């Protein structure tokens, strides 16, 4: 045990906006989890989402991103075309992130 604690937390409450949110939009009261370091040293996921941003960014893509807890940074995707897109980016790099989707996964049954 370690970290996980934001990420049951934190992810929940950060993620329960966006619910409502979206559910406000509904008119009435993909995402993804990114393990890329899995250390506390915030220095990693500094460097590595700043190359992200600047790459994802760039190319214009309806996505935001949050880095709080340097093991997972978290991507929310309004647009699911390229998900696969930028997974295959993160998984495309020299020690590699891992990623996994809010709530449900469609891969790994």
């Amino acid at each position: 045990g370690d970290i996980r604690d934001y990420n049951d937390a934190d992810m929940a409450r950060l993620l329960e906006q966006w619910e409502k949110d979206d559910d406000i939009e509904e008119g009435d009261l993909l995402m993804m989890f990114v393990t890329v370091s899995g250390n506390p040293t915030e220095k990693e996921t500094e460097e590595i989402t700043s190359l992200w941003q600047g790459s994802l960014f760039n190319a214009n893509y309806d996505v935001q991103r949050f880095i709080v807890g340097s093991d997972r940074a978290i991507f929310m995707l309004r647009d699911g075309s390229y998900a696969w897109e930028i997974k295959d980016f993160l998984v495309s790099q020299d020690r590699c992130a891992e990623v996994t989707l809010e709530g449900q996964m469609y891969p790994g049954k």
